[PDB]
């Protein structure tokens, strides 16, 4: 689908059997979801953005369905203001910026 | 043009007579430019991102040319690690997300 940017590009995703709303973020290298219980082993990690660095739990090969499109990749879980879909998963569903 | 997301979506912009490299960010509500001496009156502001908040100076009606696309709007100047072109300016150049 073609998404204009007048409003925040928030879409419904499905992860861990749960449906959530996430922001399609082209400025985020990785995908960071709000604290939740995800199956499997996780590795402590530190990511940085605007405002500072935060500690996250890194999960690998996590299946995520974005607007009906399937992706399987790394998902970081931590104290984020909003669920973010980064370039690691955006490239999987073939998302591009057009103008 | 069509920009893929394998790497960070960096483009050349023109602001205040200077050519800069900025990141096309669909996850940013506003546009944040690295510290530069822009003339005119500004309003102090605090924007929140991933690791917290940072203080910026808000300039309005600033002309910014994005890859040959003339746009004009609010620009926040602060200690950002990278120039960020937000939705306020992306909507003006007709930018969309497609997948
Ligand atoms: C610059 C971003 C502005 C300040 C902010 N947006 C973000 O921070 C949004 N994402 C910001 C990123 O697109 C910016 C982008 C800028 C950058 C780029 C390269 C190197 C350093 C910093 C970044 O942080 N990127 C980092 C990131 C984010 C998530 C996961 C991994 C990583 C790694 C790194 O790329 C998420 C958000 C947060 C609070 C929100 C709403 C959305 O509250 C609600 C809105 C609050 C007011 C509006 N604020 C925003 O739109």
């Amino acid at each position: 689908p073609q998404i204009t940017l007048w409003k925040r590009p928030l879409v419904t995703i499905r992860i861990g059997g749960q449906l959530k709303e996430a922001l399609l973020d082209t400025g985020a290298d990785d995908t960071v979801i709000e604290e939740m219980n995800l199956p499997g082993k996780w590795k402590p990690k530190m990511i940085g953005g605007i405002g500072g660095f935060i500690k996250v739990r890194q999960y690998d090969q996590i299946p995520v369905e974005i607007a009906g499109h399937k992706a399987i990749g790394t998902v970081l879980v931590g104290p984020t203001p909003v669920n973010i879909i980064g370039r690691n998963l955006l490239t999987q569903i073939g998302a591009t910026l057009n103008f």
